[PDB]
């Protein structure tokens, strides 16, 4: 049967975190590939969630997700409409806006949220999936220039991650990057003003 064969997409799965709790940022893995794949099909994740910045994966892609205002946020171009695995099964998005490249699920129990920035700073810090902290000078409301131009491979797979102000508040989450000749020159982010409700 055609219809009896039709499968459902898996869930997004938290497979790690970027620990920002001390004086040193570092990535932690909390689930390997096989467990990720199994957890994606069942949607049941018994792992204890911690921190603000999660490493997340689908069957095919991996990226980041950041908790702000009690919502775990990430990019639509990573997560699409997918549910997220939780200790109680798959959890449906409570926010979806493809026009902002944004989705959100209720923050997992045990997680913490970052504080939205109110400083109006232009000195930003992008945290990557590799726990690199990359100085960015803000350009207007939703863009930023890299102070230090690195290869664009350094930024691949960090969408959903936070841009932070000097005090560690969330200014937005990383959405896109602009390069020239393969060197990253600027970034676009979803302002924290939209990361609420
Ligand atoms: C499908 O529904 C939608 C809805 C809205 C929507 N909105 C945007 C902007 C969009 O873009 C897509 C995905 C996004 C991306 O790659 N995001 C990053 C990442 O890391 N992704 S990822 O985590 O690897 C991944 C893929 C999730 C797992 C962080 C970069 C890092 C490196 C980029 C490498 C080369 C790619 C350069 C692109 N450049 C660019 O578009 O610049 C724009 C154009 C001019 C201004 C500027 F904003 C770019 O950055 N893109 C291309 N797709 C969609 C799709
Ligand atoms: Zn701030």
């Amino acid at each position: 049967s055609h219809m009896a064969s039709m499968k459902k997409k898996g869930s997004v799965v938290i497979v790690g975190r970027i620990n920002l709790s001390g004086d040193t940022a570092y990535a932690q893995q909390t689930r390997g590939e096989e467990g990720c794949q199994e957890t994606s099909q069942t949607g049941r994740d018994k792992n204890q969630v911690e921190g603000e910045v999660q490493i997340v994966s689908t069957a095919t892609q991996t990226f980041l997700a950041t908790s702000i205002n009690g919502v775990l946020w990430t990019v639509y171009h990573g997560a699409g409409t997918r549910t997220i695995a939780s200790p109680k099964g798959p959890v449906t998005q409570m926010y979806t806006n493809v026009d902002k490249d944004l989705v959100g699920w209720q923050a997992p129990q045990g997680s913490r949220s970052l504080t939205p920035c109110t400083c109006g700073s232009s000195d930003l810090y992008l945290v990557t999936r590799h726990a690199d902290v990359i100085p960015v000078r803000r350009r207007g409301d939703s863009r930023g220039s890299l102070l230090s131009p690195r290869p664009i491979s350094y930024l691949k797979g960090s969408s959903g991650g936070p841009l932070l102000c000097p005090a560690g508040h969330a200014v937005g989450i990383f959405r896109a990057a602009v390069s020239t000749r393969g060197v990253a020159k600027a970034v676009a982010f979803i302002p924290v003003e939209s990361l609420e409700t």
